[PDB]
């Protein structure tokens, strides 16, 4: 019986969102002096669960996992594996509607998320304002089955209903990848040309991919684009006028807090069974970012006040399901 191992599972190191997510976990392990293990699936749900199992075995269950499930289906099997191993796990973003932490006390510590319908409608509303409320819009979505992809898209469709002057030219999935969004933006410009008066992206990486295509056609900054994540590269694009808005989930914080909750549960520092539901399944507070407050968000992400000890400081409310 040695030290507890802290592990963080996520899709890829190529998306700055996860670069920070990983940084935060790394920083939390650092603070408590526990070994850290990053796990990257690279899009393979099969690899992600395989790795988690391999780790659960080498630690004899003495593990605290903070994972962002590749797909919502993966969440249940991961949670089942941790539960039988006696390990503790926290979920981020993706999970089935029926999967609740309170059904797996105390191993399934918590699920963290944000209201994608609200924020998606927020970035979409800002985008349409920029367009004068009229014009053609193309939209890039995340992995089809992902909960945030579904919610943010739902937020978009709602902003559209409130702006009948906006015409949705075409919605396409780019799986959160800028390299997949690039060629899609190109084909849209060839297909719709001047009809495109704006671009909505389900996350920053895809927006930057969209902006790379615009830049290649000398339109970067002339066609308003929005994203979500609030990643440093996304923030830079906002200060430069190329991205009109984004939403900061604070991946750094997400990465560390997830493990913090899990570790405190394992140490019996918190009484899981007695926590309100909104502390088990939480929608967290995020920061809408635009040029007016971009400088403040940038400064935050270079001098992060790692509030690991204050577990429920950002609980906006419980996760809701339409
Ligand atoms: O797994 C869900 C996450 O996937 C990331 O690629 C994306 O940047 C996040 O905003 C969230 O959608």
């Amino acid at each position: 019986l040695g030290q507890t191992t802290l592990a963080c599972s996520f899709r890829s190191l190529t998306n700055p969102y996860y670069t920070a997510f990983n940084k935060g976990a790394q920083s939390f392990a650092k603070s408590v002096g526990l070994p850290y293990v990053p796990l990257t699936t690279e899009g393979s749900s099969e690899k992600g669960i395989a790795d988690i199992r391999a780790l659960l075995q080498k630690t004899g269950g003495n593990l605290v996992l903070n994972v962002d499930p590749n797909d919502s289906a993966d969440a249940r099997v991961i949670v089942e594996a941790c539960s039988k191993a006696g390990a503790y796990v926290t979920t981020i973003w993706n999970k089935p509607k029926d999967l609740h932490p309170w059904d797996y006390n105390p191993n399934y510590v918590a699920h963290l998320s944000y209201d994608g319908v609200a924020y998606g409608e927020e970035t979409a509303t800002q985008l349409f304002k920029s367009m004068g409320g009229k014009g053609g819009v193309v939209a890039l979505g995340g992995i089809f089955s992902n909960v945030p992809a579904i919610e943010r898209k739902a937020g978009l469709d709602a902003a559209l209903k409130k702006f009948p002057g906006i015409q949705l030219l075409d919605f396409q999935v780019a799986d959160w990848n800028s390299q997949k969004a690039f060629p899609i933006m190109q084909a849209w410009m060839t297909r719709f040309n001047s009809k495109i008066k704006g671009v909505w992206a389900a996350n920053d990486d895809m927006a930057l991919g969209a902006i790379e295509a615009l830049r290649a056609e000398g339109l970067a900054g002339q066609i308003p684009v929005t994203g979500m994540d609030g990643t440093q590269p996304g923030l830079v694009a906002i200060k430069s006028g190329e991205l009109v808005a984004s939403v900061d989930w604070d991946p750094f914080w997400l990465g560390g807090i997830g493990l913090s909750m899990g570790l405190q549960a394992k140490e019996k520092k918190i009484d899981l069974a007695t926590l309100p539901k909104d502390r088990r399944e939480s929608f967290c507070t995020a920061t809408f970012v635009t040029k007016t407050n971009v400088q403040d968000v940038i400064a935050r992400a270079a001098s992060p006040k790692a509030e690991w000890n204050n577990l429920y400081a950002r609980v906006a409310g419980p996760v809701v399901y339409r």
